[PDB]
């Protein structure tokens, strides 16, 4: 069954590939159980593939597919590694389709999500300084995902915090704090909290980019699971 279906990601019958890409995209939205089936059938590298291909559309599947597969455990995430999925995952930062953007960016926040050598990986992949580009982007879509990667990042090894505040991720980081979007302000808290536990060069660098008031004004948000990822942001500067 499966097997048949991945045959058919690489079928030039542009409506066969729709419907293969279909069912699998169905499949990798079923739990992990699922994205294990996909794994052996050898669904992977077939789908990494499929990020260069003619069709926008097949691209924009392709990717959503990769991130659901990229929402599993911490072993599959590491298959995807191994398919070579983070390079082009990268490249699509800049594709000429917003959807495609913003479902490459979902991709490399859930695989951010993953170890801090799975974070490591994308950051040899150049995935930092794209990602800071996209934090202050034309769609709110885009952005939501886009500081969700850098917060997901921001939960690594100092190593890692060095190179995020390298790529010059605080000062946009910080603008987020007053964004229109809650999503998007709850994801810049978490990733300033992370930043802010980090050593004294890392919480002086924040207090740098402004960071202190911008937490203080979230403090009368309107919501207040929002005033108290602030403060517990404000908390961790002790």
């Amino acid at each position: 069954e499966l097997p048949q279906m991945v045959q058919q990601l690489n079928s030039p019958d542009q409506q066969e590939l729709q419907s293969a890409l279909r069912k699998l995209s169905q499949i990798a939205s079923g739990g992990n159980e699922q994205i294990q089936k996909l794994i052996e059938a050898g669904a992977l590298s077939p789908l990494v593939k499929l990020l260069d291909d003619a069709s926008e559309e097949v691209i924009k599947n392709a990717v959503a597919a990769i991130a659901n597969i990229a929402a599993g455990n911490n072993e599959q995430i590491q298959k995807l590694i191994e398919a070579g999925a983070l390079s082009p995952l990268v490249k699509l930062l800049d594709d000429a389709s917003e959807e495609v953007i913003k479902n490459a960016v979902a991709a490399i926040a859930n695989i951010a999500a993953g170890n801090n050598e799975q974070i490591q990986k994308l950051i040899e992949a150049g995935a930092l300084s794209p990602l800071v580009k996209l934090l202050d982007d034309a769609s709110e879509e885009v952005i939501k995902n886009a500081v969700a990667a850098i917060a997901n990042i921001a939960a690594g090894n100092n190593e890692q915090i060095q190179k995020l505040i390298e790529a010059g991720a605080l000062s946009p980081l910080v603008k987020l704090l007053d964004d229109a979007s809650e999503e998007v302000i709850k994801n810049a808290v978490a990733a300033i909290a992370n930043i802010a536990a980090g050593n004294n060069e890392m919480k002086q660098k924040l207090e740098e980019a402004g960071a202190l008031p911008a937490l203080e004004k979230l403090q009368s948000h309107a919501n207040e699971e929002v005033q108290k990822n602030a403060q517990a942001a404000l908390e961790a500067f002790n």
